[PDB]
C-alpha cells in the first residue's frame, strides 16, 4: 500500500508515465489535471463566471476508470473525457485552477481517491499539498523546448496539426502562471526527487521511477 506522487510542468509526460508506473505495481492512476480541466469545461459553458464557489457548489465531479483502467471524468452526470484538451479549455484551465474554491473542491475529492493508498497521482502540488506524506515524490522536469517537442510530434502523430511555436509558447505560459499563482503553485516538494525525462525513453523515466519505488 504506497502512493507516488508525481509533479512537473505540461507536456513533461507525466500522465503516460503514470500510466506504465500505476500498470507495472498494479496500482491506479489519477490525472489530476483532468479534474481541472473539467472544472474549466464547465466554466466556459457557464460563460466564464467569476463565481467559482457557486460554479463549484452546483458541479458535481467524479473520476471513474475503465477496462484498461483509463481514466474517464464524469461531470455533472456527463462523460466530459475527450473534451479537455486541444481547445479553449487548455487556454483557461491556469486561470480557473488558480482560484480557491476550485482547488479546495479538487483537493478533497483526490485525497478521498487516494485515502486507501495504492495510487500513482500526477498534479502540481501532489507531493507538497495533495499527498504531503507520499512514500514517494517525484519532480519531473525538461526544458521548454524538449516538452514542446514531445507534444507536437504527440499531436501530428494523433492526426492534430499544431504549430511548434504557438505550442512552445502556451507551455511557457502555463508553466510560468501555474509557478506564480497565490495558491499552490507548481513547486518541488522538499523531500521529493528530481528527475529530468530529457533524451529519455517513455520506458526509460518508467524503469526509474520503478527502481525507486523497490528501494522503498
Ligand atoms: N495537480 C494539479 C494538476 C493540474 N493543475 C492545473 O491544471 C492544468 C492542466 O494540467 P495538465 O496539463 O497536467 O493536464 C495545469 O496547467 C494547472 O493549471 C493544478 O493546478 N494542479
Amino acid at each position: 500500500a504506497i502512493n507516488i506522487a508525481l509533479d512537473g510542468p505540461a507536456a513533461a509526460g507525466k500522465s503516460t508515465i503514470a500510466k506504465r508506473v500505476a500498470s507495472e505495481l498494479s496500482m491506479i492512476y489519477v490525472d489530476t489535471g483532468a479534474m481541472y480541466r473539467a472544472l474549466t469545461y464547465k466554466y466556459l459553458k457557464l460563460n466564464k463566471t467569476e463565481d467559482f464557489a457557486k460554479l463549484v457548489d452546483q458541479t458535481t465531479l467524479d473520476l471513474t476508470y475503465k477496462a484498461d483502467k483509463g481514466q474517464c471524468v464524469i461531470l455533472d452526470n456527463e462523460d466530459v473525457t475527450d473534451f479537455l484538451r486541444n481547445n479553449d479549455v487548455t487556454q483557461h484551465v491556469s486561470y480557473v485552477a488558480s482560484k480557491e474554491p476550485v482547488r479546495s473542491f479538487a483537493v478533497k475529492k483526490q485525497k478521498e481517491l487516494a485515502a486507501e493508498k495504492g495510487i500513482v497521482m500526477d498534479g502540481r502540488d501532489i507531493g507538497t499539498v495533495v499527498l504531503p506524506d507520499a512514500d514517494l515524490k517525484v519532480y519531473m522536469i525538461a526544458s521548454v523546448e524538449e516538452r514542446a517537442e514531445r507534444r507536437y510530434k504527440d499531436n501530428q502523430l494523433r492526426g492534430i496539426e499544431s504549430n511548434f511555436e504557438d505550442l512552445k509558447r502556451d507551455i511557457e505560459a502555463r508553466d510560468q502562471y501555474d509557478m506564480n499563482r497565490e495558491i499552490s503553485p507548481l513547486r518541488k516538494a522538499d523531500d521529493a526527487v528530481t528527475l529530468d525525462t530529457t533524451g529519455k525513453s517513455i520506458e526509460e523515466v518508467t524503469d526509474e521511477i520503478l527502481a525507486m519505488v523497490s528501494q522503498i
